[PDB]
């Protein structure tokens, strides 16, 4: 059967371009416990920098980017306390610094792309790092100089799973309208989640070890006019799911002191219990059966959770080199990271020669999670380098 | 030019179902100046009760569902204060009220509908009353037994025009994805916006005149099964667009004590500048010349631009009667609203006994308007009754 094309796409949707920002300050995670016990006047809970400097050791990052200087934190205390009204001012540093970091990374996919920003149909921005009125999306299309009638998908708050919500999205926006071009922007802070530590809230202590900041911004579209643009990978399938006994897993607590995170059950058992059948699911149209010969983009929320898969899928160590090289070098940057690894990986296959943009492979999953708990799962089909 | 079917829809999005739903609770106009400016400790403020009896007789508002008894507001203390910490304390009541009040309009629209729950693939949720992580999408999801990989799209805090925004996205879910069945919910409460009086903030107290609680929900979907569904509009266009020189027109600020809204710039005359040339570039495939060949959803956010329109199109007076019935008898309930009209519409073309669900039109506009100033416009198509 066959149906008018009229004015709908023909083709798979396709990621065209893509690019990453971050702010310019950052800091050396062998440096974080000194500066962090420091600036939340925390210094005298020896014992919790102990396993502060433990846990950050443990973590593998190297370094991470972050608005927040030891300046904007001297004149905005209170969000340096574990608890004190400041949301307000959370949401102020938003205002300033999430569209902005956006289109950082939004100008540099624009210029690989190639094409005119009036080519731009739709915008979807994700962020947890601030909820405006209106959002970062209508800031970054007047700071982009994007078409008034953009039609714009603003997602605030779905936490850590959201770059795979925004392929999922930008994948049916794409296909169902011909000619549509859809720059997806991830940009990400923990404008909302940083504060100082509590000894009775460990949970909250382990996530000021990982999160990070920076942005990814993606162009996505279908029937390439491959004279002009070069495809880098295909969104093949899209699917979010919620696990079986995984309730209340993640919360994320939006308070007068910004984001408070409850993290009762085991992340790292929910995911092992599940994630081979969610991946077979998702390879089951291709005729994969080599779990090696298909590319992995894995958010490293927890990076326990690469070794355990590693293991139990028996990968490569290479397989997930590239999402290791974000965690080190980057952190955890909520929903951007899955897109930093895209990046990196893509960057990675062309420098070091390889066939595919998915370092030599046919096929690769992208997998992301957050609350609900929920799983993000994207097959992509890599493209002749 | 034919593409082949395979997994996407053949035809244009549906609207298969619609239902609303309120909270038990309201409160009459007649009666609200005195309930409201006792509950919040602001009976000394003469001048301004006075102010507000006049602006809530202006509204044409008859009465307002809202969760906020003065049970709850003597309870939560801070939440009846023009300005203090209650962030938490409104989010609770999200979470206790929201995705309870979706669950109610959406047994509603899927008991019209006729369909098994568990062919619903995809939940477009939208509230500006609470951000919730996970959110109230994913509660709705558990409290209704939605099939745990639905695809959702969660929409915290795009005010008063994600209405327009959901059926946007659920025309793109629909039409992209063969045999795709869309919930819609749009689920609101003025938990984040209440607040006492201030004479300083005339602004803010107008929005207490207006805003109400209520939950809309819609099964869209392509391709009906004749048989068993039953389509009661047709979604051809829908767009988004931000207008010239409006600039912090509307802005919501989210603060430690909720939600503060900023109304610098004059909406009424905005939209009027405006309105024409958006409704005629939505209207210019169908061929349609004459305003009153088709019928009306305006969002009555601003019950003064409904008469301004109505003079400025020179419409028949009748054509906003389903839009100024939801206003008198519901207020303006955020996002929600423009669906609840659209209900009413089918409703009352029906029990008068009209061709179309369209009061016998063929085509008709729905408009809804917010943050940007972003305005939402979408082409309906009725069917015949």
């Amino acid at each position: 059967e066959w149906v008018r094309k009229a004015d709908r796409a023909a083709g798979p949707a396709a990621v065209l371009a893509m690019a990453t920002a971050n702010p310019s300050n950052f800091y050396l995670q062998s440096d974080f416990p000194d500066f962090y016990f420091r600036v939340t006047r925390s210094d005298h809970m020896s014992d919790l920098k102990e396993k502060f400097k433990r846990i950050c050791k443990k973590t593998t990052v190297r370094k991470r980017h972050m608005i927040l200087t030891e300046e904007i934190l001297n004149k905005n205390p209170a969000i340096a306390d574990y608890w004190s009204p400041s949301l307000a001012a959370r949401h102020d540093l938003a205002l300033a610094n999430i569209p902005q970091l956006g289109k950082e990374a939004a100008d540099k996919a624009i210029k690989e792309w190639g094409q005119p920003k009036s080519k731009i149909t739709h915008l979807v921005f994700c962020t947890s790092a601030g909820v405006l009125m209106p959002g970062a999306d209508y800031q970054l299309t007047m700071l982009l100089g994007l078409n008034p009638s953009i039609s714009r998908l603003m997602l605030h708050n779905l936490g850590c799973y959201a770059g795979g919500t925004a392929l999922r999205v930008a994948k049916d926006l794409a296909e169902n309208n011909g000619g549509a071009r859809v720059l997806v922007v991830c940009s990400e802070a923990n404008l909302l989640n940083f504060r100082g530590p509590s000894e009775t809230h460990i949970d909250a202590l382990i996530t000021q070890s990982l999160f990070a900041d920076g942005a990814a911004a993606l162009i996505v579209g279908s029937d390439p006019d491959l004279q002009t643009e070069s495809p880098l990978y295909e969104l093949i399938s899209a699917s979010q799911r919620i696990l079986p006994e995984s309730e209340d897993a993640i919360v994320g607590r939006l308070t007068e002191a910004g984001l408070v995170p409850y993290l009762p059950k085991d992340i790292p058992k929910l995911v092992s219990t599940n994630i081979r059948s969610i991946l077979e699911d998702a390879l089951a149209p291709t005729g994969v059966q080599d779990w090696n010969s298909i590319f992995w983009i894995i958010h490293p929320g927890m990076p326990a959770i690469l070794d355990q898969t590693e293991k139990l899928l028996q990968l490569d160590k290479e397989k997930l080199k590239a999402t290791r090289h974000v965690l080190s070098e980057f952190g955890n940057m909520f929903s951007a990271t899955v897109l930093f690894i895209l990046d990196q990986l893509r960057k990675g296959a062309v420098a070091e020669g390889k066939s595919t943009t998915g370092e030599g492979c046919e096929w690769g999953v992208l997998f992301s999670f957050g609350p609900g708990f929920t799983v993000e799962t994207v097959l992509l089909r890599s493209v002749a380098t």
